[PDB]
């Protein structure tokens, strides 16, 4: 499958994108403002997600650090980011079926939409100022605003016992992005598209 990754930001980001164990394609790239990179994912991935890091420092080795979404410190990614971080997530495949979904499980650090470039099923979008909005709590010196389950480490945040309810922290984040998830049972918002759609994640884009 292909996605486009566009960076509509005015900032610089650092695409991600990994299945966890693996990079998927490259794993990570520097965007500019306006760039876009293409990559390829292999059909059957399952648990894949794209994701920015911002203001990240590199050698010319790939090796650094970012304020979020930082991989284990290279630029590319073979394990999933630090939070904070704005999920592109995806399983392409899936007897016949991709799913995709934008979560704010991890946090929130960069807005995204993230829509099927071929036809037969709508995209999802969080693009509301989360970082600017974001309960004091929950604010990352680093920029971003974490989710309550990273900065608490309760049961009941990080739904560690599979039962759990929604809290005034995943209310804020459902409450600005309805579409994305919010907390780990959350009443899900994924997308079944057609097997083997092609798929643009843009950053910023509004």
């Amino acid at each position: 499958a292909t996605f486009e990754i566009v960076n509509r930001c005015s900032y610089t980001v650092w695409a991600a994108a990994s299945k966890g164990d693996a990079a998927l394609d490259a794993g990570g790239r520097q965007l500019n403002s306006g760039e876009s990179w293409t990559i390829n994912v292999e059909p059957g991935t399952n648990g894949g997600k794209i994701w920015a890091r911002t203001d990240c420092y590199f050698d010319d080795s790939g090796s650094g650090i970012c304020k979020t979404g930082d991989c284990g410190g290279l630029l590319r990614c073979k394990r999933f980011g630090r939070p904070p971080t704005t999920l592109a997530e995806f399983s392409l495949n899936q007897y016949g079926k991709d799913y995709i979904d934008i979560s704010n499980i991890k946090g929130f650090n960069v807005p995204m939409d993230f829509s099927p470039t071929t036809r037969g099923c709508r995209g999802v979008r969080c693009a509301a100022d989360i970082v600017g909005q974001c309960p004091a709590k929950l604010k990352a010196p680093g920029g971003g605003c974490n989710d309550a389950c990273t900065v608490f480490q309760t049961s009941e945040y990080c739904c560690t016992t599979g039962k759990c309810g929604p809290t005034e922290y995943s209310r804020f984040f459902k409450r600005l992005c309805p579409d994305a998830f919010s907390y780990v049972l959350d009443k899900p918002t994924t997308v079944t598209c057609p097997g083997s759609s092609n798929y643009r994640v843009t950053f910023c884009p509004t």
